[PDB]
DNA sequence: GTCGG
DNA sequence: GCTGATGCGC
DNA sequence: CCGACGGCGCATCAGC
């Protein structure tokens, strides 16, 4: 937290890069610079001192400079200032609109949650249900709501067929105290690297129960919606959550289990997500998820 | 925007 | 209607 | 100096 102002700073230039200049490779060398600065356990006081760092270069030197002379950078006071390049910026945290879809509603006069929802015939599918609940998108999920959630999909999972195999992984997987969404990983010995509706079943099962409430996509390997957990008479509802599940060949299970718990770091240095009849196999050259 | 061949 | 491209999330 | 900078499932578009 010692460089939160130059952090702040240069991922609020990343995401304008993103969403307004859609300059993709500019966005990923801010958020490099503003991740390697994050880890920095010094408090920067020159730009030169940050520039020794990988990823930060002559103009996020420049910018430091900038930014510990004034407080402020020029360039990002007048963008935030700038009503067309502001909106397109915040629309985009709408589920559903990115960078394209945002510079067509804003050039047609909308540019405001409040806009959005004035014109539902404009929206798709996706973008309809990533503004029901933007509020709840953004939310984070307590430990205590994600284990309510896996003991309801594996008690699902089980009830449609004993056979299936269910994993909760990403940081909840790791022991971690919040998440940002729940992933399922699904397998069944039927499927391998060359073998119905297994997928399908699962996901109307979880909607027979009035787990999963809406649908973002659907193939026979994907699925991506909402969920929610029951509440009862007088205890406020809980939000809406992410819930992704994939159906993986039980040959390839174990790897997307490794992949998909990491961390992103340990996967790096450990190193694809496909290609082993445990974890325990593929660590080969073991250490369990929460000391990874 | 940064890096490196 | 078909097919390959594009947008999007992650 | 100048190209690399990620891959993939699904929804939907754009070109015939
Ligand atoms: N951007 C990323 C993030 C994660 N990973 C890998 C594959 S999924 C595995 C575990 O992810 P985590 O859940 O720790 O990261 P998330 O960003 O989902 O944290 P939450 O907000 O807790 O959900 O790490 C990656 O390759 N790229
Ligand atoms: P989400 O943020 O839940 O991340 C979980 C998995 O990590 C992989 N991932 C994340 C981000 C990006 N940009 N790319 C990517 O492959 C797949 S989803
Ligand atoms: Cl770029
Ligand atoms: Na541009
Ligand atoms: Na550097
Ligand atoms: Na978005
Ligand atoms: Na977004
Ligand atoms: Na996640
Ligand atoms: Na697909």
């Amino acid at each position: 937290t010692l460089n939160g102002g130059i952090t702040d700073m240069l991922t609020e230039l990343a995401n304008f890069e993103k969403n307004v200049s859609q300059a993709i490779h500019k966005y990923n060398a801010y958020r490099k610079a503003a991740s390697v600065i994050a880890k920095y356990p010094h408090k920067i006081k020159s730009g030169a001192e940050a520039k020794k760092l990988p990823g930060v270069g002559t103009k996020i030197a420049e910018k430091i400079d900038e930014f510990l002379a004034t407080g402020k950078l020029r360039k990002l006071e007048k963008i935030r200032q700038d009503d067309t390049s502001s909106s397109i910026n915040f629309l985009t945290r709408v589920s559903g609109i990115g960078p394209s879809a945002a510079r067509k509603f804003v050039d047609e006069g909308i540019k405001t949650l409040e806009d959005l929802r004035k014109n539902e015939d404009k929206l798709n599918h996706h973008q309809r249900i990533g503004l029901k609940y933007f509020g709840d998108f953004e939310k984070r999920i307590p430990r205590e709501e994600m284990l309510q959630m896996q003991d309801i999909v594996l008690n699902e999972v089980k009830k449609v067929d004993s056979e299936y195999i269910a994993t909760v992984c990403g940081s909840f997987r790791r022991g971690a105290e919040s998440s940002g969404d729940m992933d399922v990983l699904l397998t069944h010995p039927s499927f391998t690297s060359e073998s119905p509706k297994l997928l399908h079943q699962v996901v109307e099962q979880l909607q027979k129960v009035h787990f999963i409430t809406d649908t973002l996509s659907k193939g026979e390997t994907k699925f991506m919606g909402v969920c929610q957990l029951p509440s009862k008479n007088d205890e406020k509802e809980y939000p809406h959550r992410r819930i992704d599940i994939r159906l993986i060949p039980k040959d390839q299970y174990y790897c997307g289990v490794l992949y998909f718990t990491g961390s992103d770091i340990f996967n790096k240095n450990m190193r694809n997500e496909y290609t082993v009849d445990s974890e325990k196999d593929i660590f080969d050259y073991y250490r369990e998820p929460k000391d990874r």
